[PDB]
C-alpha cells in the first residue's frame, strides 16, 4: 500500500576514487531515502530515534611486507548539540602476524543507536590503497529508522 | 503485523549445498514472501532489509588455497539478470587445528514486486552445518 | 514526529574506566536499552518471548608474543527462567600468537577482533550474558570497539 516514511541510506564506495573511501548514493542498489542525505561524506539523519546503523569494508592484500599492516574502520557520530566526533563501532585488524598468496579481510559494523536529527555519521578507514572492489557489494555504508 | 517478512534457515542435511528451509525451528515466511528455488520471493514492491550469516569450519590448512564468499543477489522480475547487492571474501589460511570462519551480510534496498534473492556460498564443502542460530537468510520489509 | 519503534532493543558498551574487567553499561553515551530491555547484574533481561538478533564484539590487543600460549575467547551464554544455569548460545575461539617473539625483535602489536551473532527465539525473562577469559587484553581505550547487544525482529 502506502511506502515507507522511514529515513534509511545504503551507500557504497567508490571503487576509482584514489586513497579515499569515498560514497556514494547515484548508484545501482543504493539510495538515500525520506530526509536522509550524504554531504561532505557523510550520512545526515533528518530525525531524532532508534536506527539501525552498519558498514562493511573489505580489505585485501598480495603477501605481507616488513613494516606493520593494522587495519581499521570505523563509524562516528558527530551529534549537532555537543559538535564532537565520536565513535560508535571500531574495528582493527592486524592481517599479517609473522611477514612473508593474496590475503582478505572484511570488517562489518553494525549495532542499534539513538540519534539525533542533524546528527552526522562517518563510515572512514586508514587504509584506502588495501580496499578491495572485484565486486559489487564490498564495501558500503547505511542506516534505518526503527 | 502485514509487512512481508522471511527468516530461513539452512538444512543441515544436504550434503555439499546450502539449502534454506522454512520448515524449521525458528524459521518463517509471512505476508506473501515465498520460498521458491532456494530463492526468496519479493510479494510487494518497498524497502527492505536483507540479511544473512554463513559459517565455514575446517580441519587445518591445505596446499590449494581456500578462499570463502558469501553473496546475496537480486534477480529482477521477469529477467534472468543476477547482480550483487551484498558480498564478502575471508581467506582462513595463511601459510598452508580447526578453524571457524562467520560470514554476515546487511542492508537496506528498494525492491521490486516478483524480484528474486539469493544468498549463496562458494564452498558448500566447508559450511558449518551445526544446527546453531547463526547460518540464516532473511528479508524484512520496512 | 513518527510513531517510536515498540521493539525491544539494547546496545550496551564496555565500562572503559573498568581495566581488567568486562563490564557493560547502557549509562554511557552512544548506549541504549528501549521498551523493556534491562541490564542487570551484568547482564540483557529479555522483556518478551520472540526472534532477536544477539550481536557482541569484543577487541583484543597484546604487544609482542609471550608464547603460543594465550587463548582468546568470548561467548554468549543464556539462563531461562525454566532452566536457570548458563548455556552457550555463541562462542569463539582465538590464539593471536602462532611464533612466540624471538628476543629483541620488534614486539609488534596484535589485534584480534571477535565478534559473535546470531539469531534466536528467546523467552521472557532471559538473562544474557557476553563474557571473556582475558580482560587483561581486552582493548576498550577508544569507543567503540567493545559492544553487547539484541534487536527484537
Ligand atoms: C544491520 C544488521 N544486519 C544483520 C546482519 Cl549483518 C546479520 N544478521 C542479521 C539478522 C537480523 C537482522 C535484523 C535487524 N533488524 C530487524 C528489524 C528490527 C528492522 O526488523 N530485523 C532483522 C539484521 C542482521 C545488524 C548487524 C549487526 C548488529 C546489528 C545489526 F542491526
Amino acid at each position: 500500500r502506502t511506502p515507507s516514511d522511514k529515513p534509511v541510506a545504503h551507500v557504497v564506495a567508490n571503487p576509482q576514487a584514489e586513497g579515499q573511501l569515498q560514497w556514494l548514493n547515484r548508484r545501482a542498489n543504493a539510495l538515500l531515502a525520506n530526509g536522509v542525505e550524504l554531504r561532505d561524506n557523510q550520512l545526515v539523519v533528518p530525525s531524532e530515534g532508534l536506527y539501525l546503523i552498519y558498514s562493511q569494508v573489505l580489505f585485501k592484500g598480495q603477501g605481507c611486507p616488513s613494516t606493520h599492516v593494522l587495519l581499521t574502520h570505523t563509524i562516528s557520530r558527530i551529534a549537532v548539540s555537543y559538535q564532537t566526533k565520536v565513535n560508535l563501532l571500531s574495528a582493527i585488524k592486524s592481517p599479517c602476524q609473522r611477514e612473508t598468496k593474496p590475503w582478505y579481510e572484511p570488517i562489518y559494523l553494525g549495532g542499534v543507536f539513538q540519534l539525533e536529527k542533524g546528527d552526522r555519521l562517518s563510515a572512514e578507514i586508514n587504509r584506502p590503497d588495501y580496499l578491495d572492489f572485484a565486486e559489487s557489494g564490498q564495501v558500503y555504508f547505511g542506516i534505518i529508522a526503527l
